[PDB]
């Protein structure tokens, strides 16, 4: 049977449970050829990489075991999503436009290294436009940071002149004289990307935020008292927010449960006001949901966008809240109005090349360890700023006589007769110097005092110059140690570990690939996804015994059916080896 | 041995043979590893530091002009930020090698109603192009040999 | 010196090679001054680890 | 050494039982065997 055998490897699917025996059993299973398929990809395999690495620097008890379903069943939505969309002599002479081009060209194939790419009638081609953003929403953000060097490339050539050809700001090209309509063609074209941006991301992202929310708010409604049994935590916002949308006729929209109403109702309906549940939580007529499911179920003629007025206004108040609050399209928000403010007539496009950083990968890299430790990185300047202050008041009246600029005749700038103005010295100044506030002071010689100022010069250069910057300069250095000391880890505790069970490669190396096919051909977390859309895909009347178990601990939300801590080999090592 | 070649063209150019110095001692190529390393990402930074620096031109070539002059006396052919281009090559070539930034090499911000938004400009541009876009270099070079 | 040798050396400018000027300091401060002092700061740190 | 100092106290705490001497290893056979084993068990606040 070897053709058969090999021709059914790719779709026949293979996991090991616990369960219903106290003993450890496999289950095959088919994995379709469509869900296959939507596993290979790109986008989805970095999903995974990212999940992987956070699961294991946090890693803890079954909470892994949550964390792992609850990714489990995000991507299904996501491919929900992606499947919706889818249809010793002289050298020469060297001028300033000829090396400003040769080295921008350099710069620009540095970043790109990174290879990043009637009334009826309208509505079904909207919806084709609509599919096409969200599919090349990338190609199209790539597109912005193309037009972010264009424009600042031709914005590299102004000039200021008090006569026009109240400054005139001229562009002044080598009369290529293109340059000229090419900013107003070049300016208009980046804005609409920059707003074409947001709809990409409004039809493609949004639509996973909005159901990752929405799953934890159902989750703690029914599983936990969040709003019926305790209260929500009145200080964090976001506990405090989702109240508004209990209340609303449509709560689980993009999420799947939308019976998770009836089954709060049914749980915590009863030690509590059957009626006060059926308010604080929708529920209109609580009578009436009794006889919904009794005759059948009318449908009202489509008609969209002449009485589309029927929305849930409560709920859309709510759900842009959630957006409105997102950390990335806050920014994909500021990209696009700095863009709209750039056709203010100015520079202001010369703010979009910091995209270069929240976009290149290595370039990002390495501002993760300047931001690593940004709250420890603040303190220091914060007692850079104590130290400086503790030093201008002792030379504030001790050393008065010093502080001066050497104007003839006249002293009007002595830069410590006021606090204020010997502070600011002291901190513009003596910071910024390479021998401290002794380089930009008189020199004290013969002055009685010339023993208190060596002292005074010596200590200010040793404590806020060579320590102070150490800091600075060393808590850089060990960020670097920090991230690279977890990626180490991430990659050694995955390689050594099965991550299902805990047994480690010791064991599973008494024979040869042991291990290699332990993470590969037996239980390896990527046939458990697949498992998951095999249940929900499969009507409760042909579930297996062995599957309708696993459906109904999920169902529970009891991971009891993971293996942990023993795969079917320590369980039957003395049968058969 | 095209440059020894080329070294019979009656030049100097037999002084770029003494590179295979590195390419040759064992401890010394060792040390070129850890500079080498990290090559993609240290141009990266490098990288970084001509973005900032431009992004400090724009912020002074239009708010900050009458400071980037060089005191010539009765005239002023050479006002280093009348132009962008000429601007942009103030800042990197001479902003970045200081050890002050372009507070050092810029007229004294005294009085002028501007005087704490060029001292604002000036630390931060000693802060964020100096000491700290410095101090990934070489904490780049420092992380290498560990 | 910090600056390498175009702290002390004439202003290049207008020269016909006020570029090669400009790819020659900056090229000098880059290697000899940061890399190849960032080394010798960086073998002395390593030794304590 | 200070970073490496708190890595340290956090690894030995988390894979050993601060009373027994024994690790992560043996309680794991189960599953939160550890997990219970110095909760559950002594787990140096009953003993207060
Ligand atoms: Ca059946
Ligand atoms: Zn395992
Ligand atoms: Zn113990």
């Amino acid at each position: 049977a070897e053709s058969i055998l090999e021709y059914f490897r790719p779709y026949l699917g293979r996991i090991e449970i616990m369960g219903a025996s106290r003993r450890i059993e496999r289950i095959y299973f088919e994995i379709s050829e469509t869900n296959r398929a939507q596993w290979e990809m790109p986008q989805v395999k970095e999903s995974k990489r990212q999940f992987i690495f956070d699961v294991v620097n946090e890693g803890g008890e079954a909470e892994k075991m949550e964390l792992f379903v609850s990714f489990c069943e995000d991507t299904i939505f996501e491919m929900q999503i992606a499947a919706q969309i889818s249809e010793v002599r002289r050298l020469r002479r060297l001028t300033a436009r000829e090396a400003a081009t040769a080295l921008a060209a350099l710069l620009w194939a540095v970043v790109a290294r990174a290879g990043a790419a009637f009334w009826g009638e309208l509505e079904v081609q909207r919806v084709k436009f609509l599919n096409y953003l969200s599919r090349n929403f990338y190609t199209l953000r790539f597109l912005a940071l193309f037009l972010a060097f264009a424009i600042n490339f031709i914005l590299l050539f102004y000039k200021v002149s008090d006569s026009p050809p109240n400054m005139v700001y001229y562009f002044l090209e080598e009369s290529t004289g293109y340059m000229e309509p090419a900013l107003w063609c070049l300016s208009l074209l980046h804005t609409l990307v920059a707003f074409l941006c947001i709809i990409g991301y409004n039809c493609l992202k949004v639509p996973l935020v909005i159901f990752k929310r929405e799953k934890e708010l159902a989750r703690k409604l029914e599983f936990d008292g969040l709003y019926i049994t305790e209260q929500p935590g009145d200080d964090d916002v976001k506990g405090q927010w989702d109240r508004l949308v209990l209340n609303t006729p449509s709560f689980p929209s993009n999420y799947w449960d939308k019976f998770v109403k009836r089954k709060v109702l049914d749980k915590h309906g009863d030690i509590f006001g059957r009626e006060r549940i059926a308010e604080l939580l929708g529920m209109d007529l609580a009578s009436l949901e009794i006889t919904a499911h009794n005759e059948r179920k009318p449908d009202p003629p489509p008609g969209l966008l002449t009485w589309l007025m029927s929305i849930d206004v409560k709920y859309q108040i709510w759900k842009f809240g959630v957006i409105f609050t997102d950390n990335s399209f806050l920014y994909l928000g500021w990209y696009m109005v700095m863009s709209l403010l750039g056709h203010y007539n100015n520079f202001f496009f010369a703010a979009h090349l910091l995209d270069i950083a929240m976009g290149v990968k290595t370039l990002r890299t390495i501002l993760s360890s300047v931001t690593h430790n940004g709250k420890q990185l603040v303190m220091t300047v914060g007692l850079l700023a104590v130290v400086v202050y503790l030093y201008t008041v002792v030379a504030f009246n001790f050393f008065r006589k010093f502080y001066n600029k050497s104007e003839d005749e006249d002293e009007p700038d002595m830069k410590c007769d006021d606090m204020m103005t010997c502070y600011l010295f002291h901190m513009y100044v003596g910071v910024r110097a390479g021998g401290g506030i002794g380089d930009e002071i008189e020199d004290p010689a013969g002055d009685e005092y010339e023993l208190y100022r060596v002292v005074f010069d010596i200590t200010f250069f040793f404590f806020v110059i060579v320590i102070l910057l150490a800091i600075i300069q060393g808590l850089i250095i060990d960020a670097f140690g920090e991230l690279r000391d977890q990626q180490e880890q991430v990659k050694e505790d995955m390689e050594t570990k099965c991550f299902i069970c805990g047994i480690g490669s010791d064991y599973f190396d008494t024979t040869p690939h042991g291990f290699e096919t332990h993470t590969l051909e037996e239980h390896n977390l990527a046939n458990y996804m697949f498992f998951l859309m095999y249940l929900i895909n499969k009507d409760e009347t042909e579930h297996t015994g062995q599957e309708s178990y696993v459906w109904k601990m999920y169902q529970e939300r009891c991971w009891d059916f993971f293996p942990a801590g023993d795969c079917f080999r320590k369980q039957y090592e003395d049968q058969l080896s």
